[PDB]
């Protein structure tokens, strides 16, 4: 029950442009890395610069800078990487084997 397809765009430019990406402030510290290499991995893939934002800030909103296009497979990577890390470290909190109605 799956079908369709649709992308086009139009625009040209020089100059980059920063984005916003949402993202869990609790994921940050596992994004960026002991000192920052994971995300290296990323501005030097993608070719953009990613910021994020300071603890003392408290937010969850991820600055991209780059050309569109950039930022598209950019914050594509990051948006996939956050539901599928979620997905684990959450998971193991998931099942709390304890007392109490649980579904399975």
């Amino acid at each position: 029950g799956s079908s369709g397809s649709s992308g086009k765009e139009a625009l040209e430019a020089l100059v980059p442009v920063t984005i916003e990406v949402e993202v869990p402030f609790d994921l940050h510290r596992y994004v960026i890395g002991q000192k920052g290499s994971g995300i290296r991995k990323m501005m030097d893939e993608f070719e953009v610069n990613i910021h994020v934002p300071a603890p003392e800030l408290q937010s969850d909103i991820i600055a991209i800078t780059g050309l569109a296009a950039n930022l598209d497979r950019a914050k594509a990577g990051l948006l996939e990487r956050v539901k599928e890390l979620q997905a684990e470290q959450e998971d193991r909190a998931l099942r709390s084997f304890k007392s109490g109605p649980s579904s399975g």
